[PDB]
Formats: C-alpha cells, sequence, structure tokens
C-alpha cells in the first residue's frame, strides 16, 4: 500500500525575504531530510514534501498557487532586520489562504543579530501572535546554543556541521530569563483556547504533551505562530526546527480542504477532503522539461488515488490524459512510483495536454480547483524564418508552464502582467531556446468602450442589412450578443455570422485600433436577399453598424489602472505624493510602519515607466514598491487624441 500515513505527511514551503537566507535554509533542510519544483523527503518517520515558492513576491499567481499546494509554511527572518516588507505581503497572502506557520529567525551569528527585535517586528508589523519556543544564548559571533522551552532541555553547538551536538541541563545563569520565556509562551498560547489559560494561572505546572499538542492546535488553526532561532549556514538550530515542523505544522488532514467547482456547473461548492476512498482530484503547479524524460508535470493530489497506466481527465481543458511514468524527486535521487496517495506530490511524465494550473480527476467526474487580461505587450521580430520556427515552438512550451500570458501570432505580439513578466519570457526565448530576435517597445494595452448607447444600421451591397442596439455593459462583464430577430427578417443561417462580424470589427476597434470591450449588442432587425445574401455580406454589415455606433455612442479609450503600494521612511512622504499626482495617480490611503509609511495609490500604468529609479533616488534606495492591475479607467480627452494621431 502506502509508505506514509496521511497523519505522517508534511507539505511545506519557505516564506522569506531574499536576504533572510532562504536558499541556504532550503539547502540545509534538503540535506538533513534527504538520505527543484518539489522535493520528496523524510524526517523522524514522517514524509516531508518541500514545495519551492516563487522567486519574487510580485509573482502573485505563482505564489498564490504554491500557497495552495502546501499546508504549513516556515517563515525565515534575518536576525538584524526581522520582518521585511516583502515578508509581510506573503505573510498576508498566507493568512488569507489560512496557512499555519512557524518562524525561523536565521543568521543569529551575524553582526547586528537581535532575536528580541526580530520577534518584535512580528508583533509591531503584523500584529501577529507569535512567541519563541526557543532562546538564543549568545548573539552575533557569540551565538552558541539554544534553549528549548517546550521541553526545558538545552542543546549546545560544538561545530558548524550540525554534529556532535550536546544535550545539557540549562546553564543556570540563563534561568531568570528562561522561565519567563516559557511563561509568556503559555500565555501567548492561552489567548487562543480557553482551557489552558485557566490551567496556567492556577500556578499549575504544564508537562510536555499538553503544551506541545496545544501549540500544535493553536498553530494549526493559524491562531498562533511558534518562533525558532538559529543560523542555517553553521547548522545551528536547523535540525531542531525540522523537529518543530513535525510537531506544530499541519498534515493534509489538519488544514481546511480545498474548495472547487464542477465543469458542467460553474458555480457549485465541491469540498475535496483528504480521503483514499473518495474520488480523484489533482492540480498541476509546475511544468518542467528534461532532455531525457520529456515533459514533467508537477501536481498535488488532494483526494483519492492515482496509478500509472490508468485514465484521468484534465477537467480544466476537458481533454483525456493517460498517466505514464510517475516520478518523485528527492534531493540526490529520483524515484519511480506506481501510486500517489492523497496528500502526496509527484511528477507526471509525458502528460500530453496539461499545463500549470490545470485539474486532474476521474474521467467520470467534473471537478475543477482553479478558476487575467494582459496589460502590457511587446513586438517580437526574428532574424529569419529559421529563427521563427524556434519561436512558435518556444511559445507552445511557454504557454504550458506559463498560462498567465497571451501570445498573438498573426511580427508576433507577446503580452502579460508587467514588464518583468515579459522580460523573463524574452530572457528564456533568447537563451533557453536560442532565438535571435528583436524586442520592440514595451507598450501599454489600451482598450476602447462605449459611453453613450445608440441604435444604428449596417448595410452592404451580394447583400446584407442589419439594425443593432449597442449599450455599454457593466465594466468587466465583457461582451454580450442577443438575438431578438422577429420571425425571419434575418434568416437564422446568417445570425451567427453577424456575431462573428462584431467580434472581428470590435477587436480592431474604432478610435486608436485597440480592442473594444464591455459592450452589449442586440440584433433586433434587418433584411436579406434570398440570393445575394451571404455569410460575408452580413459580417461586413455588422462591421459597418459598429463604425456607425462609434459615431453616436461616444467611444473612449481605456487604459489599465494599477494599484500601487509604496513603503518608505516617512522623510519623503511628501515628495512621493508630489510624484503620484504628476503621474496622474491619486493617493488612496496610508498606514504607519515604524518610521516608514505604507502608501496606497492608484496610478495609470502608462505613467509607471521608470518609477523604479525615481523611488530609489528620492528615498536613496530605502524605497520599496509593489504594483498590480486594479481596473480600467477613462483616458483624458487630450491624451486620447495624441494616441489617435500617433496611430496612422
Amino acid at each position: 500500500a502506502r509508505e506514509f500515513s496521511l497523519e505522517k505527511t508534511r507539505n511545506i514551503g519557505i516564506i522569506a525575504h531574499i536576504d533572510a537566507g532562504k536558499t541556504t535554509t532550503t539547502e540545509r533542510i534538503l540535506y538533513y531530510t534527504g538520505r527543484s519544483a518539489a522535493t520528496t523527503a523524510a524526517w523522524e518517520g514522517h514524509r516531508v514534501n518541500i514545495i519551492d515558492t516563487p522567486g519574487h513576491v510580485d509573482f502573485t499567481v505563482e505564489v498564490e498557487r504554491s500557497l495552495r499546494v502546501l499546508d504549513g509554511a516556515v517563515t525565515v527572518l534575518d536576525a538584524q532586520s526581522g520582518v521585511e516588507p516583502q515578508t509581510e505581503t506573503v505573510w498576508r497572502q498566507a493568512t488569507t489562504y489560512g496557512v499555519p506557520r512557524i518562524v525561523f529567525v536565521n543568521k543569529m551569528d551575524k553582526l547586528g543579530a537581535n532575536f528580541e527585535y526580530s520577534v518584535s517586528t512580528l508583533h509591531d508589523r503584523l500584529q501577529a501572535n507569535a512567541a519563541p519556543i526557543q532562546l538564543p544564548i549568545g548573539a552575533e559571533d557569540e551565538f552558541e546554543a539554544i534553549i528549548d522551552l517546550v521541553e526545558m532541555k538545552c542543546f549546545k553547538y560544538t561545530n558548524d556541521l550540525g554534529t556532535e551536538i550536546e544535550e545539557i541541563e540549562i546553564p543556570e545563569d540563563h534561568l531568570d530569563r528562561a522561565e519567563e520565556a516559557r511563561a509568556s509562551l503559555i500565555e501567548a498560547v492561552a489567548e487562543t483556547s480557553d482551557e489552558l489559560m485557566e490551567k496556567y494561572l492556577g500556578d499549575e505546572e504544564i508537562s510536555v504533551s499538553e503544551l506541545k499538542e496545544a501549540i500544535r492546535q493553536a498553530t494549526t488553526n493559524v491562531e498562533f505562530y511558534p518562533v525558532l532561532c538559529g543560523t542555517a549556514f553553521k547548522n545551528k538550530g536547523v535540525q531542531l526546527m525540522l523537529d518543530a515542523v513535525i510537531d506544530y505544522l499541519p498534515s493534509p488532514l489538519d488544514v481546511k480542504p480545498i474548495i472547487g467547482h464542477r465543469a458542467s456547473n460553474p458555480e457549485e461548492e465541491v469540498i475535496a477532503k483528504a480521503d483514499d476512498s473518495a474520488e480523484f482530484a489533482a492540480l498541476a503547479f509546475k511544468v518542467m522539461t528534461d532532455p531525457y524524460v520529456g515533459k514533467l508535470t508537477f501536481f498535488r493530489v488532494y483526494s483519492g488515488t492515482m496509478t500509472s497506466g490508468s485514465y484521468v481527465k484534465n477537467s480544466t481543458k476537458g481533454k483525456r490524459e493517460r498517466v505514464g511514468r510517475l516520478l518523485q524527486m528527492h534531493a540526490n535521487s529520483r524515484q519511480e512510483i506506481d501510486t500517489v496517495y492523497s496528500g502526496d506530490i509527484a511528477a507526471a511524465v509525458g502528460l500530453k495536454d496539461t499545463g500549470t494550473g490545470d485539474t486532474l480527476c476521474g474521467e467520470k467526474n467534473d471537478i475543477i480547483l482553479e478558476s487575467p487580461e494582459p496589460v502590457i505587450h511587446l513586438s517580437v521580430e526574428p532574424k529569419s524564418k529559421a529563427d521563427q520556427d524556434k519561436m512558435t515552438q518556444a511559445l507552445v512550451k511557454l504557454q504550458e508552464e506559463d498560462p498567465t500570458f497571451h501570445a498573438h501570432t498573426d511580427q508576433v505580439i507577446i503580452g502579460g502582467m508587467g514588464e518583468l513578466h515579459l522580460d523573463i519570457l524574452v530572457d528564456r526565448m533568447k537563451k533557453e531556446f536560442n532565438v535571435e530576435c528583436n524586442v520592440g517597445a514595451p507598450m501599454v494595452s489600451y482598450r476602447e468602450t462605449f459611453k453613450s448607447s445608440a441604435q444604428v444600421q449596417g448595410k452592404f451591397s451580394q447583400y446584407g442589412d442589419v439594425h443593432i442596439e449597442f449599450t455599454p455593459n457593466e465594466t468587466g462583464a465583457g461582451f454580450e450578443f442577443e438575438n431578438a430577430i422577429v420571425g425571419g427578417v434575418v434568416p437564422r443561417e446568417y445570425i451567427p455570422s453577424v456575431e462573428a462580424g462584431l467580434k472581428d470589427a470590435m477587436e480592431n476597434g474604432v478610435l486608436a485600433g485597440y480592442p473594444l470591450i464591455d459592450v452589449k449588442a442586440k440584433l433586433y432587425d434587418g433584411s436579406y436577399h434570398d440570393v445575394d445574401s451571404s455569410e460575408m455580406a452580413f459580417k461586413i454589415a455588422a462591421s459597418l453598424a459598429l463604425k456607425e455606433a462609434a459615431k453616436k455612442c461616444d467611444p473612449v479609450i481605456l487604459e489599465p489602472m494599477m494599484k500601487v503600494t509604496i513603503e518608505m521612511p516617512e522623510e519623503y512622504m511628501g515628495d512621493i505624493m508630489g510624484d503620484v499626482t504628476s503621474r496622474r495617480g491619486r493617493v488612496d490611503g496610508m498606514e504607519p510602519r515604524g518610521n516608514a509609511q505604507v502608501v496606497n495609490a492608484y496610478v495609470p500604468l502608462s505613467e509607471m515607466f521608470g518609477y523604479a529609479t525615481s523611488l530609489r533616488s528620492n528615498t536613496q534606495g530605502r524605497g520599496t514598491y509593489t504594483m498590480y492591475f486594479d481596473h480600467y479607467a477613462e483616458v483624458p480627452k487630450s491624451i486620447a487624441e495624441d494616441i489617435i494621431k500617433k496611430n496612422k
């Protein structure tokens, strides 16, 4: 059957800033657990799956995803700096998905290392409930040992290899501060469940299992975050925190099961519990490719079971898949396996059509567990047709691992979330696939829509005729086409062509050439010739109606409005807001963080070029910012004409 019980499995990932020593902590974790998208491992009789989190936290989808693939997380902080801005955003993202966490204050041996101040930022910055289960005797060069408070055993470090560790009775001059630490811990834990709190005040002593299982409960409910310390590089406290992973972090059973919906019925509520007996459901979080095994699909099975050679349906794409070789990547090796039980993770070899973010389930069922318009695009220009073939190839591959962009072939136009998102896809193509090309200008993706509503008539003479009503739709509701035809004034044969006509005509727009969006269309009238009428004729007709509606509907150009967030020492708080308004944004709100303030704004993306330099300059590097797409907004009438002219 199965090697590890559902109770014995730990799916984890690492939340960290990039100076927090994230890669080293992961490195070390892999060592001790091993006798990369996802790594299979073992610690103290327990299965451990370490899922790799995204490179930069601006990566929302990529991080949103992994956050779903794991259960609990380990947050790594730099001892000097405690919680960084980047730590907070993912710490927030994690809370929204209800992910239990434990904190590893790393680099205790570093100049400026402060365990007390670190722990502080968890409180002050996140208003989060966290208390140390350990204490770092010594700091900076002096970091020596660690006191385990849930036990009250003290472990000492002789070397930097994480060996020859000495278990000792707590050095006594460290007591007055040790029981305090243990005490506050009990309290800080008490505020979650009621029972314990009363147990504590009763001057009653608490043993291990009751305290541990308590912390296990509080942290599993995401109501408390256990705090640990060490330096991963010298291997101080790494093994201890691994033990901690096994104690206080959740199994697949100990976390709220993922929500899903049926394909047939879009809006349903399907809970996927973790059950070996129940129906099969899986999500593909990563697509690798190896020169040998081919296309590897990384997926996490939430429910049921899967065996190689069996049959699954990809519900997202609605197609049929047949599971071949099944691999599990360990640190120094990889293992063929015939079964992946609920809660486990593996890679699927040669899975024909599945990308990142699809869903796999029994070919009898419909479930789907994951339900993003490009705001910016580039023009790409190869240096040959030979160089081209290396492209349409590269792209098909690039859409499998990156669902989040949009590639139009028809000089081929990439589009995506942000410049960075595009630069990466430029990166890999030039080097990874060896495509020698010309990258054009990064350009905002403008849209067009209708202000006024109107009734107009397309007509063409081969003959076609149409009367259409256009009304602006609820922004975001997209395009609707209703057919009101009255009894054959327009023959049914041509009615779908009228629709295909609008689309074509709408994609090319009216004003600047940008696609028209969020518009309702009702075909209520027309006329035809039994002979001359044709599909083409009614397509041109609908196209001409649009050109007309464009005259009476007061069309406007829309541009992406980004939600900008800025964190800087307050010194500059005035000189940033002079910036924003010049960029035609507006400050939507503000919050304190220490001597820095978090500023929330809405800025047009067309005006966000070069904001990186400016923020760094004005704050002299102390600055940080994230920005997202929020909504589309009406462009100022003067600017619209500039674009209208400039397009000729």
